[PDB]
């Protein structure tokens, strides 16, 4: 049951951490991609 | 069954994390490649 709780922790940890990882990545990336686009769009503008 | 749930977690974790990894990479890269192109295209423009 300890090994279990250990798994339970390792899992909880992995889960909240999963959650954390999943989130951070999604937030970081999606947003990042989209904003970088702006940057490009503007560099463009600027050229003209 | 615990080892199983442990695998189930390790797997769930690996899965959502997989998902996370797969996504972030794809988003980060595809987008990144394409935008960097813009940059080049413009540097070009600028030259002229």
């Amino acid at each position: 049951l300890s090994l279990q709780i250990d798994a339970a922790k390792v899992e909880a940890q992995n889960q909240l951490n999963a959650a954390r990882i999943a989130e951070i990545f999604n937030n970081m990336d999606l947003s990042k991609q989209s904003e970088f686009r702006e940057f490009l769009k503007t560099v463009a503008s600027f050229q003209q």
